[PDB]
């Protein structure tokens, strides 16, 4: 989870430990184009949980 690209199910159980017990919400449910502004981000990029921390609750 540190310079790693995170991509579907990759970025939840990523999100899980950024977030933790604060708990958090996926990008839209459309999976054809949600918000690319989390998975593109980390999938297509690489970001760091600040990042991640950003959708975290």
């Amino acid at each position: 989870f540190v310079n790693q690209h995170l991509c579907g199910s990759d970025l939840v159980e990523a999100l899980y430990l950024v977030c933790g017990e604060r708990g958090f919400f996926y990008t839209d449910p459309t999976g054809g184009g949600p918000r690319r502004g989390i998975v593109e981000q980390c999938c297509h990029s690489i970001c760091s949980l600040y990042q991640l921390e950003n959708y975290c609750n």
